[PDB]
């Protein structure tokens, strides 16, 4: 029925479990579907932030998705483009007049969505004494006081800053908070049942945490140094991330629920980066590859088993969503882990795609 | 039937109506179709040139199309190629010997059609005192006395004057005026019912004008500073612009009326611009994009919702025609406005294409 | 036998005829009964919507009843209460979760039925360009993005939109359209023969219209800016209006046809408005008076001739139904007119009740 | 586009016009479609009951359809089967207990619908004075007082009486009059424009009448000698009859309007007559042919040009509706004429079907 070699499911489970048993990470989980029907899903190991005793990692365990939050922000931007309230060639200074100054004035909404605005990875919070970075006005003020690392369209440079700005733009043009907009128009519209910007207290002890830092961030009902959670801070679950990926694979629909027009999703999944731009991630060079409107088109093709056209996003944490339209195939996973390790984060995709049959 | 999310019609109507309520423009209208069948069309607002009473903007209201006229000019050139009277690789100097000089002697008809001849955006008429710019020889002579901004095939630089020259070329090889040729072999041949180089007096009152400059230009009957109306000067309607677009989408014919061969249209809709050429519009850089034989292939793809292969032309005024052969989908619109504003002219394209569903 | 002084009929007829002669209105009609038996009924004048030759106003002429439609909606809500599917103290958010937010979360079905939910007279649609207000989901979401005017139980404020919401609630709870429910369970069940949400083309040409606006809405197959016709939009006739009032007067039945239990109608005809509340209609203060479960209990008593306990509903148009249980007496009428005028709408009730004998 | 040889349209117009020229009938009209799209429709001649100046026969002229009314009755019966309220194998005596006697106790509803109940062509009215034939109970008791011509399932014998009984059955199970049920759940549910059991006074002068008997009938508020109009008595128009035929051809639907399920309509168009049964029409034998559930399946095939499976009904007057599902093709016509003549009523079908192309 799913045309999948289930020996690879055995390989996948043994792969995650071997790392869990050797202490490389505390727990892992995944969920995979063909033609929109989940045929394999598993949660392995257990978790603790360091104080309370262990608890079993479950298929429906809520976990922060970090950077994956940017994909929700991207959907929100594109919903506003569909309504004519935004256009991606708008300079940011038209919505946020503090950007009306040399350098920042050339930054357009498209640049933010594609990490080509010339912004650095993050804004240094050490020189942020006396500033309330949670206040929209004081955060924007400090931002435009910081020099840009590049001009526009000079490099792909993954930037947390860029998606905080998009959050502010969404809030400015809708007259509601960034979080309220995404909760109403994406979380509730897609029928996600375990996704929150702020987990209610009745569910905080069920949330997967693996460090005391994650414990503290779970109970803080705000972001410590941003005016919104548009670049990170959503909590979600395997099935909800799965639904998000399947909305994209079906070009904007999930059963009866329509989030975007199909022509809109096709634009979001098209490569938007000018050929020959250098790529960087946290100061280090990265191999170039396609990048959409807030969605990654790499890894795909080349030596990978994922077909060309596979779209994806990782999130530090770690977690990921991968959907291969050519195979109607979708894989989402949680691998909570202190530092990035490709054996846990990326190497399992080889195992999964090697099981796909005709 | 049209496989279109009609919620996007509400959004499109609200978008235009909001700009009309804010005073950003007087009126607007559009017409959209799938598989040759109009399924949504609307006219909003009212118009006046300033002195007369306001009049309701209608779907059949006649309106100047500005540089959309250039697409008629392009069709005419290609028809003459089908007849063997022209070839796109002809040096312009073969037809207009005044071009037989360094720089100008390198210009071919293909360059004019594709805005790669190196001509500036327009000819400065301030130095042209005492010259009858409506006379072909004096105008040509004055043009060739002014420096070329680029060499040929060095840059895409939208040029008003390039298409005035094509009109002259059309007139030369046919022995009729440019306006006569277009009126017989395109306007009437395609059965356009509300399209004119000169609106007859009986229909002038229902012509949308929003400035008395458009009022005085409507009372005219010859372009003030050109020997022809081949770069701009037509008046048309939504239905007639829609027909033109659909002629191209159906590869040269509209039901029983044929204007061009299918191989000719395929060539016209092919990108003709050498790769890596820089692009300029009105002295400022422009994003690179495909451009055909007088018909634009951009915006399309990239971050836009229009499918790659969507062909189009805008026009000052403003209006536009956009047709997506991949979706059998055409959108034509009028947004009469004082100056270009993307929120009125291009942003509505996002609303429209976002409503296209699977056929 | 009806114990009515028929000199009051000549006065009544003279009163309407005089207003017709002076161009105060095009036509008028009425029907009155004692003990369930009609003993006087007349139709006066002619009508045209402005285009066709004048047509004679008849006792069976179909005409829009406007907000008299709200009484049908009230009956339907109460039918669902008898079945256990609705409870008047249910919060709306229980049935329409978009209401689960400040202010809207306090609104109960009782508040909508009694015009005390704090909603404005009409939905502020200023921000509704670009939204399809006939789409039920869009309409709810737009509604809860617009300001409430009062808290709940702070004012009796006649609201068109309260009864649109009740239409939606009826439909959510029964799985059919609001109009389908009412057509089967009230119109057909009471044997109303000339009452329609959408007039058939075979009857359209003889419907009473008095303006171009009424001609246009007659040709409509959907309400222009509501997802249902629960607040306005029924077409009906004197005899059908009379039957509905008589059902209420007989505590839920009309001969052999039962629409409601007697205890249900007793609660509907009981005053439901918390004492001391201000009363507003269309922004102007209104005299306080009893109001039941979607049924008016004012005017009655005081200086009026209608006995205490008389229940009623007016309707823009205008039309009315008034029933006095103490005298077994019902009066329904159509007075089609451009604006309100107490002389045409309310003064005839003096003439009628002054004719009631023992 | 309709793939029709329009020379046959010219031949058809001339055929009717020649008969009008010669005085064989006063007027004629027709309407034909392919794939639901009308592509030719014409009305010819003028009409008078010998009275007024002649009036032009128009495409929208109302005209009695006589026994074509039986098809509305059959749709009504089948609607009630879909609701579980009737079963075609129910004996009539179950609903009308006066049938609980020898002979009449064996008649089932199925017999009535297929003219196999053994009833004569009609009740002899010369022996029905002293009986109110408009009274439902008097008429039934007179019917069961006369002898049956045959037993059940012995002969196909076209019977006016049978469809009057069906009308009474409809009214007994629904609780409304036959005319009210058919008006509300067929005429209006189909969106008919000019179809009435009783023509509004304002429309009477436009109605096509060709004799004084037809004017008398037009003025009568009741059927002269029947308790309902279920066997005859409907007034209709070309487009309405075409809609009726197209509903059958589309298996119960007319665009977004549904009168019957597709399985129900399939059963209605199946031949229901036992093979080898003799056929009789007004005492004179007739050739065998299929007959459905109140729908004729003859003429079709044999020496006719209508494809086998063409379903149809004629109406005294004369009028007819013919629909050939193999060609997606519908023809309806009016030929008001004093007496049946095949050259006017049936022969034109040859002209029409001769024009159908691939």
């Amino acid at each position: 029925n799913p045309a999948f070699d289930m020996k690879q499911i055995n390989a996948l489970n043994g792969h995650y479990q071997t790392m869990i048993d050797n202490g490389d990470l505390q727990c892992a989980s995944y969920m995979m579907s063909r033609g929109g029907e989940v045929f394999a899903a598993e949660s392995l190991g257990e978790f603790t932030g360091g104080q309370k005793e262990k608890q079993t990692f479950q298929l429906d365990t809520i976990r922060e998705i970090g950077s994956l939050t940017k994909v929700f922000t991207a959907v929100a931007v594109m919903q506003l483009v569909e309504k004519g309230l935004l256009d991606l060639k708008m300079p940011v200074k038209l919505i946020l007049p503090a950007f009306d100054k040399p350098g920042f004035g050339e930054i357009k909404i498209l640049h933010l969505l594609t990490h080509t605005a010339g912004l650095s990875f993050e804004l240094d919070i050490q020189k942020a004494e006396g500033i309330d970075l949670t206040n929209e006005e004081e955060w924007i003020n400090y931002l435009v006081s910081t020099p840009l690392e590049y001009g526009v369209d000079e490099a792909w440079n993954y930037s947390r800053t860029g998606f905080v700005i998009l959050g502010i733009i969404i809030s400015k043009v809708t007259g509601v908070s960034y979080e309220q907009y995404v909760t109403k128009h994406i979380i509730e519209a897609l029928g996600l049942e375990r996704t929150y910007f702020y987990v209610p207290d009745t569910l905080k002890e069920e949330v997967c945490v693996i460090s005391e830092h994650e414990c503290v961030q779970l109970e803080k009902s705000h972001h410590p140094y941003f005016p919104n959670k548009a670049t990170s801070g959503l909590y979600s679950s395997l099935r909800d991330i799965w639904k998000l990926a399947e909305m994209f694979r079906n070009k904007g629909r999930l059963k009866d629920k329509k989030l975007l027009g199909r022509k809109t999703v096709e634009a979001m999944l098209r490569n938007q980066i000018k050929p020959g731009l250098p790529f960087y991630f946290f100061g280090a060079p990265r191999e170039e590859g396609g990048f959409g409107l807030g969605i990654n088109l790499w890894p795909a093709g080349d030596h990978y088993f994922m077909t060309e056209g596979t779209f994806s996003h990782l999130g530090m944490g770690w977690c990921g969503m991968f959907s291969d339209p050519a195979e109607d195939f979708t894989y989402v996973f949680f691998t909570p882990i202190s530092e990035f390790h490709p054996h846990a984060v990326l190497t399992p995709l080889n195992i999964v795609w090697a099981g796909i049959e005709l």
